[PDB]
């Protein structure tokens, strides 16, 4: 290999990119679906570099994007396993992960918040045409990502995860006191707590609520699409009760990384007593919301 083959290479990932995203259509009518399969599978070679890896993982999820829901088993399956640490998913042919699933600077399981950032910046790169295709499909395919996502890792990522937050007949109950974490105190010495999968819990929250705290407009290239996916969010019924039920389950963590607690406060600040929006203007139903402050 050289400098000129890795840019061959890369050059190889960004007309595989483009020829995606100038036919959405075509790659729906499952286009060289064998070839497309055979060249990401090569491509997520995990004895590259992690750029190469972080590549590939980018160019398997525009190829699952503009497929929308046509994605067959293997597809979910390596979705299901893109990023490790988590345990092998209970497939048909039984639990597996990425690297026997292609084989049939060290990573500290933070794979994930790339991952999600990779998800989110690219959906917003629109290979929908919007010419010979129509508005919709702005939103279909972000909301078939984050249908997936909440399907496949959030039951793992919020093991306490439940359905109780609903403006809509709003039942209300009176909470109560909870045990107290054991706290390591190991490693200006920070905590942690030894209970598994809750720096993912952290991260997750953290970026729910830099979608919502969502001011200053820092990045100025990623603006505009950052409210498309704000719209999305708060779009329809069913994400707006899967938006307060993650509120929920902020305020619930630990004392260890509290700071995520007081963003969220900082949005409820924003949002009443100050600007109110649509979402608390006076199965999915009617894309309005039109919920009454009160609840």
């Amino acid at each position: 290999n050289n400098k000129s083959q890795r840019e061959e290479l890369d050059s190889i990932l960004f007309l595989f990119e483009k020829i995606l995203q100038f036919l959405p259509e075509r790659i729906f009518f499952r286009w060289h679906y064998q070839s497309i399969g055979s060249t990401l599978k090569k491509l997520l070679h995990t004895g590259n570099s992690i750029k190469i890896r972080c590549e590939g993982i980018r160019l398997f999820l525009l190829w699952l994007q503009a497929l929308q829901t046509n994605c067959a088993e293997e597809q979910v399956l390596i979705f299901a396993c893109l990023v490790p640490g988590f345990p092998a998913v209970m497939s048909s042919r039984g639990p597996c992960t990425l690297e026997t699933l292609i084989n049939p600077e060290k990573i500290a399981e933070d794979q994930t918040c790339f991952f999600l950032q990779i998800l989110l910046k690219y959906m917003v790169i629109q290979a929908a045409s919007l010419e010979w295709k129509n508005k919709e499909n702005q939103d279909t395919g972000f909301k078939f990502l984050f249908t997936l996502f909440r399907k496949y890792y959030l039951p793992h990522l919020f093991p306490s995860f439940t359905k109780l937050t609903n403006i809509y007949k709003p039942v209300l109950d009176i909470p109560h006191l909870r045990p107290k974490p054991v706290y390591i105190t190991t490693t200006e010495n920070i905590y942690s707590t030894k209970i598994p999968y809750m720096a993912a819990r952290v991260v997750f929250i953290k970026w729910i609520v830099t979608f919502f705290s969502s001011l200053c407009s820092i990045e100025e290239e990623h603006r505009m699409v950052y409210e498309m996916v704000q719209r999305i969010l708060l779009s329809t019924r069913g994400y707006v009760n899967f938006v307060n039920e993650v509120f929920h389950q902020a305020f619930l963590l630990p004392s260890c990384e509290i700071a995520v607690t007081r963003k969220v406060v900082q949005v409820y600040r924003k949002w009443i007593l100050q600007d109110k929006p649509v979402f608390m203007e006076e199965e999915e139903e009617n894309t309005n919301v039109k919920a009454g402050v009160q609840a």
